[PDB]
C-alpha cells in the first residue's frame, strides 16, 4: 500500500537506522521498556520508531500532523504494531490530548518534540515521573523549555539535548531547513524569490539556512537579531542587517526563524507594504503574533489555500503563510533521508544511554555525550566503507605532552 | 621609512584596535605592567603591540622570523619604545635566546605563540612565575600544550585560549590559512594545483581551509584523519578519506595540518611518487619528519630557494618546502588585516580581563570568556554603523519559560 | 468566487500587465480587433487575456488544458466577455475543434502555442490569412514550426518570435533542486557521476561539487575531459564509474550512454536522471525482472541481479514559472502583439527576433516598478 | 649550475615536452631547419627552446629581458649549442638589433612575440621570406597584426595562431584573488561596487558574493540591470554607490565610469581597481593633492577633502603561469611547428586556426601521462 511504499523508500536510505536493528534487534535491549515520542508524522519519522520497536520497545507516538496527512504511514504503523494518534491535529486541543493519550502509557523514555510530552510530565501530569527515566530532545525550542524547568528546579529526570551534536556543523542547512522552507513559500504563493526583499529574523542554525537558500534563489537578504556575534556573522555572510522596524519597511517576506514570542509588534505590522508574505519556521505559533493580526485586522480571508489575508486600518493587506505555523514539514521533506538517518542514529544512542545510566544522572539537561557522536561517526564510515588513521603511541605522548 | 608604511597600511584598515586606543589611551590600564609577546613579526603584529603600548604596556617582543625579513617593521617598533628581538631566528638556538631575552624582563601578561614563552616559564625560567599574572594563547599547538602542564599539575597562572572564540567559526578559514598556504607552495614551486592530488592530513580549523582553497583552485582533495567525526565532514564536502599509507601512494603534494608529530612514517615516505612535494602548515616542524629524510636520504639538494630535494634509497626524489616549517607566515599575508583586527581585539581583552581578575582566577586554562566574544561583537558593529534589536521584557520572560 | 481569488492573486503580483492597463486601457489600441490565443489556461494567463481585453481587444481562446482544475478560472474569464474554449480538451480531436472555433472567430493577431492556429490557418483555414495581421510566439516548438514554413516559401504573415529576447533566462542549480525534490535524498558524501562536459554536464558537475558530492565525469571529447580534470574531477570509464555511482546524470546528448553491462554494475539504490528520449530506458525495460511507481516521478527497476535501481521522470529532462516571472513574459508578448498593430503592413512574411526597443522598454517598466534608478551614458562615452 | 638547476627544475615537470623529445628526438624531423624565436627568457621557454633542438632544429632566440634576472638560464642555453641574443634588452634598440640578428640567420620557422619577427620579415628584411616556411604564433596582439597583415594582401607565410585553440582557458576568482593578494583585505562584510554587469561584470560580482560581500551593480543598460537585481545584487546609480563602497571594481569598459564628483564622495580608504588605460586616473591625477606609493601595487592618492583612496596596479587590469600549464602551450606550439614542416606547401599565406588535430593530440598526450582512460563512441553512436 502508499504507506508501506513511503516506508520502504527511506528503509532502502537508511543505512545507520538498519546498522543498529542488525546489531540490537536479536539482544533486544529496549523489552519491555516504552517509549513516547512526539514526531512530525511522516515516513523517516516512522522508520525511527521502526528501530525502536526492533530494538524491543513498546513506542507510543503523538503526531503534530495539523496537515491532515500521511493517514497510509499511521495505518502501516499500527499494523507492526505500533501505537499511533495524529488524526485532526490541527486542532491543538486534540494535540494535547494525544500527548495525554501518550503519557497514559507511562513512558519509560520520551523523545520529545520541543518539549511537550516533558513539560506536561512536570506540570500536569506527575505521575508519570515515576516510571520516567529518561528524555532525548532535538530542538532549540525543546532544550530551552527543560533548561528552564532545570534552572527553576523543577526538573525531575535526566535530560539529553541531542542538538549539541557536533554533527549539527556538519551538514548546510540551507539545502535542509533553508530549501524545505523555500519550497513550502514557493508552493504556497507562486511567487519570484529572486529580486526581491527578503527579511529574516534569527540568524541561527535554522535562521542562517532559510538566509543562504533565499540568497541562492536570488533575493535581497536582510537580517535581523538580537545577538551581537549572529549579527557579525550574517554581515560576513554578505547580508544587511537593520532592527525589525527599518526591515519590515521594505520586505517582501518576513520569516521568523527565533524560537522567540512577538518578533513583529503591531507598529512592525502597520509598517509592511501591501502584499507583504509573513511565514514562520520556529517551532511555535507565536513568533509572528497572529493574535495580534486578528484582533487589528478590518478585514480577514483565505486569499488561497494555507494563505490568510489580513487587511488592516491602513488599507493594507498583508498575508500570512499556514496560521503563522512552522511551514516547512507539510511536504514531509524537511530534511534529507540520510541526514535524518544520522539524527535518529544520535537519539537512538541517546535512549540506549540513558537506559544505561540514567540511576546514575542528575536531573539536568545534558549535552549529547561525546561517545555517541563519535560512535555516529564510526558507523558512518563503515557504511561508507572509508578507513583512517591511528594514532601511535608516540603520537599519544606527544599529545599529552608540552613539548 | 618602509616600515612605517606598512604599519600605516594596516593601521588604516584596524578598526577595533583602533577603537579600543581611543577609549583606553587615556587611562593606561596597562601603566605599570610589562607584557610579553611571541609572536611572526610583521606590520598587523606590530600595530597589536603598538596599541598594548599606547594602553601604557611596556612590550617586549620576541619574532619567530626564520624568514630574516621585515627589518624595518622592527626599527619602526624600536622608535616607538617597543623591544623587538627577531633577527637571526632562522637559528633556533637563537629565537631560544630570545624568548630567554623576554623572561629576562619578567613579564606581567604573556601573549604567546605556541605556548613558547609559558612553557619555559614553567620548565627552565620558574623565577618569572613570581611576577607572572596571566597568559593569552591564540594557537592549538599552544592551548594542547598549556592544558597538558594543567593535567600535570604543572601550571602555575591562569591561561585564557582565545582559540574559543564564537567567532572562529565567523570567517572561512579557505581565504585566510588556505590562501597564505597555497600562495606560498605556489611561489616556490611554480606547479600547477589545478588537476593534482592533494592529500591535507588534519581536518580542522587549518586543514579545512587548505582542502577547500585546493579544491577552489581544481586539485582532487584526499584528507587524512583520526577523529571519525572530522573524516565524516570532510566527506560532505566532496573530499576522499583514506589512511596516509594509501594517500601516498598518489598525491603529488602532502599538506600536514595535524599539529601532531610524525604524520609521514619512513614507510610512507618511501611510497611517495617521484617528485611529490612536501609543506606543512601546522605550528611545529615535526609533522613531516625532518630527521627521518635526512637520516634515510641518499642525496639532499637544494633545488630552488626554500625547496630542498631527498634522493631516496628507492631512486626517487621528493621535495621539502621551508625546512618542514610552517609554510604560510613568511609573505605576512596569513590573515586579512581585519581579521587579525578582530583577533587581537579579543586578545587585548583577554589581557584586561586578567589584569582586572587574575586573583579570582585559578592556574588553569579558561575558555574565552563570553563577554569578550560579545564586547568584540558589539565593536564591530559600531564600527560599520549596524544597529540590531533589543529583547524586550515579555521576550526575556519567554525564554526563561517553560511555555 | 474560487476562479475569480485565484485571479485577484494573480493580479496583486503582475506589476507590469497593471502598468500596461494604466497607460493604455484609455486609448485601447487594440478596439476593433480579435485577438486569437492558445495557451494553458489558469490564473496567470487569464491576467493577460484579461489586460488585452482592457487594452480594447475581443479575446478568443482555447486553453489546452488535460485535466479540469482550472475550470473556474474559465467561468470567471466568461464572465468579463472573454470567449473560452477550454472544456474537454484532454481529447485530442476537441482541443483541435477548439482550435478551429478559435479561427472561426477571424483573428486579426493570434498568441499561438506551438504554432497549432498559424498552421492550420496556413494549410486548411486559409480564409483567416485575408484578416490575420500578426503572430507573436513565445514557444520554442512553435517558432521552430513557423521558421521551417518560412523557409518553405509557404508564410504569409509577419511573426515575431518572442523567445529571441536579451531576456530569454526566464541550469546545473535547476537540474540539482529537482533531484532532491524528487528524491529527498542527501546529494554530499556522494558519488555522482556526470556523462558528458558540454555547457550543461559542466554545471551539472560544479554544482554537484558545491553540494558536497564527490564527482566523476565521463567523455569521449579528450579535450572536455582535460578541462574536467583541471576543474578538480576524476575522469574515468563509465564502465568504471558506473559501480561507485550513486547519482548517474546523463548531460552527454548521445544515444545509449549506459549498457546493459554498465546496469548491472551500478550499485543497489542507484538513481538515474537525464538532464532526448534515448540517453540511458528501452535497455532498462528490457533487462529488469520488474517495474514499480516508488515515488512520485521515480520509477523502480529491479533487474536479474537482485539490485533494484531507480529512474527520476521516466528519463525526461529531469531539470511552470513565478507570477512575476510570466508577467515579465505576457508584458513581451502584449508589446509585441503592439507592435505587429503599428507596424505589420511595413513586415515581411517572416520570422522577426523580438525587436530589441520592447526588450528594453520591458526592462525598463520593471525598474520602474522596483523603484530601481540606474546610470546614463555623458556625450564623451557615447 | 643555478642556470642548469632551474632547468632541472621545470624539467621533471614537463611532461609533454619530455613525451615529445621521447617520441620525436630519434627521427629529428627539424634535422636542417633552423627555428627562430622571439619569447620572454627563462627555465620554462628554455625547455621548449631545448626540446625543438632534441628534435634537430637548430634554434636561435631573442630574449625580450629588461632584466638580468634569467642571465644564467641564456648562459646555459649557450652550453647547449642553442644561440640566444638576450642581454641589454631593457633598450628597445638592442631588442630590435637582436631581432634582426634572429633574422640574419634565415630561419625556416618563426615563433613570433606580437608578430615582431614576422612583421620586420614583411618590411624591412625581406629577404628572409626566401627561406621561412611558416609561423606559430601564440600571443593575442601578434595574432591582431598578422591577421591585419593578411587583410592588407601582404602576408607570404602561412601562419597558424595556436592561441585559436579549444583549450584557451590556459576569471571572477582571479581578479579577487589578485585584489587580495595586492590589499591583504576582507572582502567579507565589505560593499562591493562593481560597474559593468556583462560576462566580466557577473562574474566578478558573484565571486565577491561567494566571498562574503554586499554586491552592489551599477549600469546603463536596463536589461543587465535586471539580470543583476534578478541575480541578487543591489542596483543603483554610481553617484550613490560611491557612497558606501569599499571597493569600486569597473568592469564595463566605458571612459571615465567615475567623475570627480563621485571620486570626492568615496570614503576615505576606498580600493579602486580596473577588471582600456580610461576607466577610472588622469582625472585622479587632475584632483590629488599627493599621490604616494601605499603597497606594492597599491597607489594613494590624498584628495581636497582629505580623504586618501587607493588604486591598484595604477589602473590596469588587476586580473606568467605554472610549469605544467607552459608545457600544454609549448606542446601546441610544438606541434604547430611540425605542422607547418608537413604541410607548408599546401597551405595559403593566411592565418590559420590551431588545426583541431593538435588539440585532440595533446588533449590525449596530457591523459596518458596522468593515467587516465576515457570512453570512445560506439558504431550506434556514431
Ligand atoms: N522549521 C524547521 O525545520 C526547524 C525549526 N527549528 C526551530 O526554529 C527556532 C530557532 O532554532 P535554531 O536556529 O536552532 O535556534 P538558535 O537559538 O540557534 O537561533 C535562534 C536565533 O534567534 C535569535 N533571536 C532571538 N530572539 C530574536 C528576536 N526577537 N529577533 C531576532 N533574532 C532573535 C537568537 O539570538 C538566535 O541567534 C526554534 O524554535 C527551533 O525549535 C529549528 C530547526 C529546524
Ligand atoms: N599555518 C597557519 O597559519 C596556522 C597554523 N595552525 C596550527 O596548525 C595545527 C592544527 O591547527 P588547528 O586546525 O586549529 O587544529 P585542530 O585541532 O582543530 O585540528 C587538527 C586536526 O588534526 C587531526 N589529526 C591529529 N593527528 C593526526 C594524524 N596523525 N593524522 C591526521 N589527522 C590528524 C585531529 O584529529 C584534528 O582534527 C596546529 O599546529 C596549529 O597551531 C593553526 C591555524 C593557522
Ligand atoms: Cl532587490
Ligand atoms: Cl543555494
Ligand atoms: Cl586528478
Ligand atoms: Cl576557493
Amino acid at each position: 500500500n502508499t504507506g508501506e511504499m513511503k516506508i520502504n523508500w527511506v528503509s532502502r536510505y537508511m543505512p545507520l537506522l538498519n546498522k543498529i536493528a542488525e546489531e540490537y534487534s536479536r539482544e533486544k535491549p529496549l523489552s519491555g521498556f516504552t517509549v513516547g515520542m512526539s514526531i512530525h508524522l511522516e515516513a523517516k519519522t516512522a522508520y525511527l520508531a521502526i528501530t525502536l520497536s526492533k530494538l524491543g520497545a513498546k513506542v507510543v507516538i503523538t503526531g503534530s500532523n495539523p496537515l491532515s496527512t500521511q493517514d497510509d504511514v499511521a495505518e502501516a504503523l499500527r499494523s507492526k504494531g505500533i501505537t499511533v494518534y495524529a488524526r485532526r491535529t490541527h486542532d491543538e486541543s486534540i494535540y494535547r490530548e494525544n500527548l495525554m493519550k501518550v503519557l497514559d502509557e507511562r513512558p519509560d523514555f520520551i523523545i520529545d518534540d520541543g518539549g511537550d510530552l516533558t513539560v506536561i510530565s512536570h506540570t500536569e501530569r506527575e505521575e508519570v515521573l515515576e516510571n520516567l527515566k529518561g528524555v532525548s530532545e532535538e530542538t532549540t525550542t525543546g532544550v530551552r523549555r527543560l533548561k528552564a524547568l532545570e534552572e527553576t528546579g523543577k526538573l525531575r529526570v535526566p535530560v539529553i539535548a541531542v542538538n549539541d551534536s557536533k554533527m549539527k556543523y556538519l551538514f548546510d542547512n540551507r539545502y535542509g531547513t533553508g530549501q524545505s522552507t523555500w519550497d513550502a513559500i514557493m508552493r504556497n504563493t507562486n511567487l519570484l524569490v529572486a529580486g526581491k526583499n527578503v527579511v529574516v529574523a534569527g540568524y541561527g542554525w535554522c535562521g542562517r539556512g532559510i538566509a543562504l537558500r533565499a540568497a541562492g534563489l536570488g533575493a535581497r537578504v536582510i537580517v535581523t537579531e538580537v545577538d551581537p556575534v549572529k549579527a557579525v556573522e550574517a554581515i560576513m555572510d554578505g547580508f544587511t542587517v537593520m532592527p525589525m522596524k527599518e526591515a519590515v519597511k521594505i520586505a517582501d517576506f518576513v520569516i521568523t526563524a527565533s524560537g522567540n514570542t512577538d518578533v513583529l509588534s503591531k507598529e512592525d505590522i502597520l509598517s509592511l507594504k501591501d502584499g507583504a508574505v509573513l511565514a514562520n519556521a520556529g517551532h511555535f505559533n507565536v513568533e509572528i503574533p497572529v493574535r495580534v493580526l486578528e484582533e487589528i485586522a478590518v478585514e480577514k480571508f483565505e486569499a488561497r489555500p494555507n494563505v490568510t489575508g489580513y487587511t488592516l486600518e491602513n488599507g493594507k493587506t498583508v498575508f500570512l503563510l499556514a496560521e503563522g505555523r512552522l511551514v516547512n514539514l507539510a511536504a514531509g521533506d524537511g530534511h534529507p533521508v540520510e541526514i535524518m538517518d544520522l539524527s535518529f542514529a544520535l537519539q537512538i544512542f541517546a535512549v540506549l544511554y540513558l537506559l544505561e545510566n540514567h540511576r546514575k544522572m542528575s536531573p539536568k539537561v545534558y549535552m549529547l555525550p561525546d561517545e555517541i557522536d563519535e560512535r555516529v561517526a564510526r558507523m558512518k564510515l563503515d557504511s561508507l566503507g572509508v578507513k583512517i588513521d591511528e594514532l601511535t603511541e608516540k603520537q599519544r605522548r606527544y599529545l599529552r605532552s608540552w613539548q
